[PDB]
């Protein structure tokens, strides 16, 4: 089905991008909720990534799991692209996390199931994400975990691996596991004031544990937290660990 802007309605704007931003909106005909990623051609163009775009569309369009965002449709103007996106009523889960400081283990737990079936199922595809961050995580109405954004979904550091900053489907877990820390501490594990200080921080994994992070959580963290990606687990040898298990829902 081939678009135009003048289908939707505008409500207000999620947030901006730095090559633009996202409203909400309303399907004209069918009054359907969803968000609505706005873009410039000349922003796109000036920094040339036409193709994370051509290479983001073929991806999140072609899925679909619960937890995975659903991208309805695309179509593009004159001088802009927009991407017909699900849409998330809770918000993202930074928010969620920085309006609240940290989260209990349940909480955390919990997500990072959420987020490995979701993860399970893209790699089913050998598809890998590599953007994975509070502020792409979003909340579904029941209150669940969709993940976004894939300017780099193919097949800021702290978030990336070395591997990376220097891979598999071995670069989420690493990820999820920064993920996880930040999820209990509030900050992830390698937070450093200056790029360059992190990459070190990254380089040589250090990190360290609060003494409230109790259990098999610490545990789990450096289990994920493996410099040789080949040395960390899978999903389901970490759906199925211990303090996941007992925790998540
Ligand atoms: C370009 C560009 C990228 C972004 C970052 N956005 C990605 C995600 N965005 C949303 C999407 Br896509 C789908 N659903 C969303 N729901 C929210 C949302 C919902 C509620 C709230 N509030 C704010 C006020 N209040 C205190 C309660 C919670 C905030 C966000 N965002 C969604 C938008 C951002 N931006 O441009």
């Amino acid at each position: 089905r081939q678009w135009a802007l003048e289908d939707f309605e505008i409500g207000r704007p999620l947030g901006k991008g730095k090559f633009g931003n996202v409203y909400l909106a309303r399907e004209k005909q069918s009054k359907f909720i969803l968000a609505l990623k706005v873009l410039f051609k000349a922003q796109l163009e000036k920094a040339g990534v036409e193709h994370q775009l051509r290479r983001e569309v073929e991806i999140q369009s072609h899925l679909r799991h619960p937890n995975i965002l659903r991208l309805y449709g695309y179509f593009h103007d004159a001088t802009r692209v927009y991407l017909i996106l699900e849409y998330a009523p809770l918000g993202t889960v930074y928010r969620e996390l920085q309006k609240l400081s940290k989260f209990d283990e349940q909480r955390t737990a919990t997500y990072i199931t959420e987020l490995a079936n979701a993860l399970s199922y893209c790699h089913s595809k050998r598809v890998i994400h590599r953007d994975i961050k509070p502020e792409n995580l979003l909340l579904g109405s029941a209150g669940e975990l969709k993940i976004a954004d894939f300017g780099w979904s193919v097949h800021t550091l702290d978030y990336l691996p070395p591997e990376m900053i220097e891979h598999d489907e071995k670069v989420d877990l690493w990820s999820l596991g920064v993920l996880c820390y930040e999820f209990l501490v509030g900050k992830p594990p390698f937070e450093a004031n200056t790029y360059q200080e992190t990459y070190k921080r990254i380089s040589r994994v250090e990190f360290t544990f609060p003494d409230f992070v109790t259990e098999g959580a610490r545990d789990l963290i450096s289990r994920l937290l493996k410099h040789n990606p080949s040395q960390r687990p899978m999903l389901r040898e970490v759906l199925e660990h211990p303090w996941i298990t007992a925790n998540s829902s």
